């Protein structure tokens, strides 16, 4: 167990980074790097705080750390958040001037992006910059692009096996999407890390529920029921990112919902740097409510309260999929994510992959598409399917607390709202509030039959029209008479409804208990449960 921070490594935290305290896999890494100089492989979720792990360090002790990244406009967008915390950073590329380098070589900055290939060629400037100031730490971003079996291979990374060799004093930390023990070995002998500390946070995110639906045919219909109407003008509910596999798609979703006069941005790749801190500075100040991304990374999208996440189209991969997702509810609070397809779609179209020549390249895509599909078609839990891919092996549904709940996903909440079997100890609190309430809105003055005709929508006569006008009227037609009978004899056993006849022995009522009544307040303000041991009549399997 590793030791605590102390009051100097904490300051430095706040004063810089705005932060009063570490993540628990922060400390884990930037602990192993900083003060143990151990190499390290380090696997975190979305939203976690990667970066914190290489740019600490360096800050702390007043030295450089080397980012070697491929997304140029991504290390832009992380120098330009470094100055503004009061960090000096810059980007290191050969069209830099000497006025830069030199202020680099006379420790001028704290944090300097490079290119793998600028890196590989100018192995004796990091030597001449260790000796003279001293290199904390070397950051490896996206490593998987190391070898073959991650979802992007780069040539660029096979000449960083040269960085251990050239300064094999310097630790290097690696940082790459999933846990899988194939991609983490490739790492490591690829890197010549020297038995380096292994770190994972977990992939849950659990106040993102997740939703998959079909497309209707039309991108305004599919679209509408995510929009509220203000007034007497068109709104999203919340800020909202959408996801299009194409510029063109991107365009056409674009010019349909400025029909409804909607505050949208788009997002691609290859846009300029004051692009990219316009879409940021709108978006960041609700001064648009949507953007419409090709791209899942960069200053436009980098927003706290992303309430929705709209991908239309199949994504491409798990992968994608995970990090675009990960955009949203990165302040905590309760976001949606959900994904409108067609089998059509262009991520699942085997015609247009026929034609490259790597056999297991090609297999490789296959079984993606087929395992995006079968995410898209599943009955199951979405979150389960998501955290297996990147655990790489199968997670039980009881991990995690937020699983068979009705903020999970879909596929969760449908069982919520309509039981089945897969002893039953299941919750009915949603079927309880509603009966206990039709008991109470009655008036406790009649028999069960009667708030059952009321929950199923009956048009008898023996239900005033007033409470027709009710939230309630209706929304039990999803079970049998028998059923809610049924249901209502297991409320008078565990104890929430007692019948009693008063001096009317003509006269038989249904009556909430004290426990009853107790727990009926506690809904009234707040989503209760309710857990029974039923029969298959109740839940089927
Ligand atoms: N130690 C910390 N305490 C609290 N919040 C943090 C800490 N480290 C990072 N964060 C916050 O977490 C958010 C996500 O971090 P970031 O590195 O941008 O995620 P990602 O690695 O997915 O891009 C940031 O807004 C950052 O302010
Ligand atoms: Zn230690
Ligand atoms: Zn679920």
């Amino acid at each position: 167990l590793w030791p605590a921070p102390n009051e100097e490594q904490v300051t430095c935290l706040k004063m810089y980074f705005g932060h009063s305290s570490f993540k628990p896999v922060q400390w884990k890494v930037i602990h192993s790097v900083l003060e143990e100089r151990r190499d390290n492989v380090a696997v975190m979720a979305t939203g976690y705080g990667k970066s914190l792990c290489f740019q600490y360090p360096p800050v702390y002790v007043g030295k450089i750390g080397l980012v070697i990244s491929p997304l140029i406009s991504l290390m832009e967008d992380q120098v330009l958040q470094l100055k503004m915390s009061n960090i000096p950073a810059c980007f290191l590329g050969s069209a830099q001037s000497e006025n830069v380098l030199t202020d680099i070589k006379l420790g001028k900055y704290r944090i300097v992006y490079v290119t793998p290939e600028y890196c590989s060629g100018n192995m004796g400037l990091l030597q001449q910059l260790e000796a003279d100031i001293g290199i904390t730490l070397i950051a490896v971003d996206e490593a998987h692009c190391i070898s073959e079996w991650g979802h992007d291979f780069r040539d660029s990374f096979r000449k960083l096996g040269s960085l251990k060799t050239a300064l094999p004093m310097v630790p290097i930390v690696a940082l790459t999407a999933t846990a899988s023990s194939s991609i983490r070995e490739d790492i490591v002998r690829c890197l010549n890390l020297r038995n380096p500390q292994i770190t994972c946070t977990g992939f849950d995110r659990p106040n993102l529920y997740l939703e998959v639906r079909r497309k209707t045919g039309n991108i305004l219909q599919d679209l509408q029921p995510f929009l509220v109407k203000t007034s007497s003008h068109w709104e999203f509910e919340g800020p909202t990112i959408i996801y299009c596999p194409s510029r063109k798609m991107t365009q056409q979703v674009t010019g349909e919902l400025r029909k409804l006069n909607l505050s949208c941005g788009t997002y691609h790749a290859g846009m300029s740097f004051s692009t990219r801190k316009d879409i940021h500075h709108r978006f960041v100040r609700d001064e648009i409510q949507c953007v419409i991304a090709t791209i899942a990374f960069g200053m436009g999208i980098n927003k706290a309260d992303i309430r929705q996440v709209i991908h239309y189209g199949a994504p491409k991969d798990m992968e994608s999929y995970y990090q675009e997702i990960g955009r949203a509810g990165r302040d905590g609070l309760q976001s949606s994510c959900h994904v409108l397809w067609a089998p059509a779609d262009i991520n699942l179209n085997r015609h247009l992959l026929t034609e490259i020549r790597n056999e297991k390249f090609r297999l490789y895509k296959l079984k993606m598409m087929a395992k995006m599909e079968k995410y898209l078609h599943s009955s199951r839990c979405r979150r389960q399917i998501i955290l297996s891919h990147f655990e790489d092996k199968q997670v039980q549904k009881a991990s995690l607390g937020i699983m068979g709940t009705e903020k999970c996903c879909d596929n969760c909440r449908s069982r919520l709202d309509h039981c089945y079997s897969m002893d039953t100890s299941w919750d009915f609190g949603p079927q309880a509030f509603k009966l206990l309430s039709a008991v109470d809105i009655l008036g406790e003055k009649f028999g069960i039959g009667l708030p059952i005709l009321f929950l199923r929508g009956s048009n008898s006569q023996r239900l005033a029209d007033q409470y027709r006008r009710h939230s309630l009227f209706g929304t039990g037609k999803d079970q049998t008479e028998s059923w809610w009978k049924a249901f209502s004899r297991q409320l008078i056993t565990e104890g929430f409804l007692v019948e009693v006849s008063r001096y009317n022995k003509f006269m038989k009522i249904c009556a909430l208990t004290k426990k009853g009544r107790n727990w009926l307040h506690k809904a009234n303000t707040e989503s209760q449960s309710l857990i029974l041991q039923a029969n298959e009549e109740l839940c089927p399997k």
